[PDB]
């Protein structure tokens, strides 16, 4: 009854609750980079934007990839307005209240492990989504998930420029992070089982990548 | 009778005097700019691309955000053969004639008010236009109609890269002019005007936020 | 019985020979960068994805130009292996074989003459398809011709931003190699024979002009 069960565990719906998860992974991170506090002081607008580039860059990457509107996603007013009030109360909260509870590391463990089954329902949704325009494009297909996954630690050469940082000597092809290596052998593995040639469930992979990537994360999250 | 004379004001024929001016002001702004004139003289290709991004910048990142051609707009031949020949009398003009005569103050001031016109309609042009594939897409309006009326200056940073100049430090975002900030008031206050929320005619708006826009760069460039 | 020549060269196949050939001179190239050999060593997947900017880096800028997929081409499987297994080939087999037979002068030169006969098809590809998305667009033709000539040339700061290399300071706009001034010119007399006001077939004109590429390019590299 294995099938039975990663067939509930692979649609959960994210919205809201996994998302925000996503949302508050990813502006805690954001509030981390240098300067980011000032920068939310001093040019709040440009704060929120890159906000939202860490909530939203895997859609922002994938649509710029398959020639569709970069900001396509931003139709989705909820999903704007809840990662909006994230971004908001994490670097604005009197008291610094929301950052402290969601810092607490056992929420935060939560948080990240709810974050990677984001990222992995967005890696498959990356290959499908490329392989509905090109039955047989898998580099395509492999590109699409691979952005997905990543999200914007492939911009981040420009990221970083919008908060007026300008750091050439690396990227993130250059030099992988595990986050971003791991997204290349995920989208590799969803590509291959859309081949047909990696005979397992589209449920089950969901189900035994998404437990590899929050035992990962938790790990590495605890140790730091 | 006001709504019959903004209706008038609201429908004047942009092409080819209102571009015209939008192009002159534009062009005279890149003249301005460090190396602009011997960038002319050595490369004068690169020269006239400049020119364009400075004329048509616009219609470069609408075109980019919602997902088209970002040069569909060369498609209009008579408006890029216009500021093709504006650019060259500006720069090449015998005896600088050309530039002598568009920067006598009482002609340039007239020629800044004209261009205000032509930016106030590409701000609710590019909210009616992505409006029209996202009917509740206000992020989407907003960042539309942004970047129609700011142009070129939010490209600024690759403005100056094709000039062979790198200033990370700052851009447009971090770091709003005038023009780029009355664009996102302007943006915001057309959105609401297309949600049926701001009780104020399209038409009443144009006229109202141009004379805004007309009154507030008169008066900057007549006093510097 | 010229036209009956020119209908033969203008319709020989280019894959996979003549693609080969263009892969083969384009990623000699790419090793002959500073720190090219060493980043093929400690980032194998970045040097892969240089190998591909320079093997389709004409097809990423021109559907970037006309708003399509900017990797529509990699769904062609066949050339994106065959351009995978020359860079394998340049940068790893044993004893550098492959590099010492496609180097030898007589060889690489004639490797210089094919990968001249694919960029001239190239060029008025890429107006004729243009063309048929803007009848009258000659400013749409002359950029996308542009692009599919020169190719990764046009992108040369961001591919050189992917080795972790930054040099802003020129640009292959504000300072045109030979292969990038010579396919602007290339554009502007297929644009002209798509305009009807040049009065040759385009069969001719593809004659003539890659025997004209071929003649500048194979001396200029048996010169040097
Ligand atoms: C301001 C925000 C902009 C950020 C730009 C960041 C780009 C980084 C994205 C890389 C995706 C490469 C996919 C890949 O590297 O992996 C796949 C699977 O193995 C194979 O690569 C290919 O298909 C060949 C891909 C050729 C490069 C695509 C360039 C697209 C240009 C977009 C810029 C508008
Ligand atoms: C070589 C020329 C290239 C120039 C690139 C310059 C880009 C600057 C444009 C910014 C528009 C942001 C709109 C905004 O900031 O304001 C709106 C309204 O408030 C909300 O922002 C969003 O919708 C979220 C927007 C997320 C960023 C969009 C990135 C698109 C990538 C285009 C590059 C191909
Ligand atoms: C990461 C890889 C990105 C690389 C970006 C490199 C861009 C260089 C391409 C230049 C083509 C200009 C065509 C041209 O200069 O020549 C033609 C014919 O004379 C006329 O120029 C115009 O039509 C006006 C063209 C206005 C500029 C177009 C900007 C498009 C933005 C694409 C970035 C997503
Ligand atoms: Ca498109
Ligand atoms: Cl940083
Ligand atoms: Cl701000
Ligand atoms: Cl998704
Ligand atoms: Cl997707
Ligand atoms: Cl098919
Ligand atoms: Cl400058
Ligand atoms: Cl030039
Ligand atoms: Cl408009
Ligand atoms: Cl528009
Ligand atoms: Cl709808
Ligand atoms: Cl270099
Ligand atoms: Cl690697
Ligand atoms: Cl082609
Ligand atoms: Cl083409
Ligand atoms: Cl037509």
């Amino acid at each position: 009854q294995l099938g039975e069960l990663a067939a509930a565990f692979a649609s959960v719906p994210v919205f809201p609750l996994f998302d925000a998860a996503y949302f508050i992974v990813s502006v805690l991170y954001l509030k981390y980079e240098p300067g980011a506090v000032e920068m939310s002081r001093k040019s709040p607008f440009a704060s929120w934007l890159c906000a939202m580039l860490h909530c939203f860059g895997s859609y922002i990457l994938a649509d710029l990839l398959l020639g569709e509107s970069p900001i396509h996603y931003f139709s989705n007013n909820s999903s704007v307005i809840l990662a909006t009030a994230v971004w908001y109360l994490i670097f604005f909260c009197p008291m610094n209240l929301f950052y402290k509870c969601v810092s607490f590391l056992p929420v935060k463990l939560i948080f990240v492990a709810m974050k990677e089954v984001v990222r992995v329902r967005k890696i498959a949704a990356g290959v499908h989504h490329a392989h509905h325009q090109y039955h047989h494009g898998w580099f395509i297909m492999m590109a699409t998930g691979w952005v997905k996954g990543s999200g914007v630690a492939l911009m981040s050469n420009f990221e970083q420029l919008l908060r007026g940082v300008w750091r050439p000597e690396t990227n993130e092809i250059l030099h992988m992070s595990f986050p971003t290596k791991a997204s290349l052998y995920g989208t590799v593995l969803f590509t291959l089982q859309q081949t047909h040639w990696l005979p397992v469930s589209e449920a089950n992979l969901v189900f035994f990548f998404t437990m590899f990537m929050i035992v990962c994360k938790v790990f590495m999250t605890a140790t730091h």
